[PDB]
């Protein structure tokens, strides 16, 4: 059917309509002919009827943090997506707006983690000379052991209590 | 009369290079077309399968999920349903990149909550430890009650205990892994 051709790209403009991706369709002169409610949320400007240079000139403000990304002038920070297409180009955007206002939040946290991320690092450590700790504080429970054995492992059991005792006075530092 | 074919070639390179995958199903739930971004998410064969027997092999559902559905692959990607003439019309937008930054200021924020208990976390810490030195300088004297000997000997490898348990709590609470 030549009909089923106008309920194909009727399935087409569907997607269009509900695609989480702005779609700007331009022309061999370069004017908007079509524009999605996705790409018209971003931009939140005149765009079908308009000049795609002259949207750049309003809804764009580019900075130079700026990477792959292009940063609107209403705030959000979105990707552009250019294709070959004859009989007007292709510009897909997608949504980063959250994705930098996140990584912008952990830099910051990154900082104020340190101290906490040092703690955390000295409470790992804990575990070697405690570890051995256990072991040498086992051998005193072991078996048919002279005197002068029992203060062998007690010689290196304080070794270990005070290696031991010296990783969480460094930990127990960070305070108030 | 021809303003379609060239629409039609239009929209058809939308979806070819689009960002977000496309999942067209019918009333029975058969999978009729599949765009590349689709099929990079899934991996697993589309065209051509029941979209229940994919959901098996292709989704990983979890409890951790709260919006997005975690896929075989682990990638977290959220899916909109819309309702269509034929079927539904189910697209893919993968937030692994999102959920992971996500995930990420949780752990930081989570270490910063230690670096504040570090003050309260001292009591619980030396105290125990305090003890193991008390018994362990009082088991090197010439000679000493055996039964007492064993008494403080028993006390230690429970002082350690306390300690280990009260340092393991602080690693599993640094660890965070939550809010993936």
């Amino acid at each position: 059917h030549l009909d089923s051709l106008e309920d194909q790209v009727e399935r087409y403009k569907q997607v269009l309509d509900v695609m989480p991706a702005g779609v700007i369709l331009l022309d061999t002169q370069g004017i908007v002919r079509e524009a999605n409610p996705e790409a018209q949320r971003l931009l939140d400007v005149p765009l079908v009827g308009e000049k795609w240079y002259s949207v750049i000139q309003i809804a764009f403000a580019p900075r130079d943090d700026d990477g792959h990304e292009i940063s609107l002038r209403n705030g959000r920070k979105v990707r552009l997506a250019i294709s070959a297409s004859t009989t007007g180009q292709l510009i897909l955007i997608t949504d980063l707006t959250e994705t930098r206002l996140l990584q912008s939040r952990i830099s910051d946290l990154q900082r104020l983690s340190s101290l906490g991320r040092m703690v955390a690092s000295l409470a790992h450590q804990v575990r070697t000379p405690l570890s051995s700790a256990m072991l040498y504080a086992a051998n005193l429970a072991a078996p048919n052991l002279p005197p002068a054995t029992r203060e062998r492992f007690q010689s290196k059991l304080v070794d270990r209590l005070h290696d031991l005792e010296k990783q969480v006075n460094d930990m127990l530092l960070f305070a108030k």
